[PDB]
């Protein structure tokens, strides 16, 4: 599923991401834009052999099981393929664990490099929330 900008913002708010650990909703929408272009099916390989899955590009090194990332963990206790569903619940719930892991949203390098220090509220401008 490819979400609209405001459709995704609404779904993330409904799931409690708006100011979760102090990150306003625009941070999450900005991260999703640059991680997946709002596409739940997005997958991308990392140099170490792990893979990133779904709308927030959650990686198989630490957070999910894809059966092909040797030496990895599965801290969200989910198959990585569940993160490609049109229902973003698993991605949001896993994201809540990630962002609570010490480094905040710096865990998403695209957030650090493209969203941090910018006017992230722009990403929800015009949206009925
Ligand atoms: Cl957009
Ligand atoms: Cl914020
Ligand atoms: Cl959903
Ligand atoms: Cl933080
Ligand atoms: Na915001
Ligand atoms: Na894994």
């Amino acid at each position: 599923k490819v979400f609209g900008r405001c459709e995704l913002a609404a779904a993330m708010k409904r799931h409690g991401l708006d100011n979760y650990r102090g990150y306003s909703l625009g941070n999450w929408v900005c991260a999703a834009k640059f991680e997946s272009n709002f596409n739940t099916q997005a997958t991308n390989r990392n140099t170490d052999g792990s893979t990133d899955y779904g709308i927030l590009q959650i990686n198989s090194r630490w957070w999910c099981n894809d059966g092909r990332t040797p030496g990895s963990r599965n801290l969200c206790n989910i198959p990585c393929s569940a993160l490609l569903s049109s229902d973003i619940t698993a991605s949001v719930n896993c994201a809540k664990k990630i962002v609570s892991d010490g480094n905040g949203m710096n865990a998403w390098v695209a957030w650090r490099n493209r969203c941090k220090g910018t006017d992230v509220q722009a990403w929800i401008r015009g949206c009925r929330l």
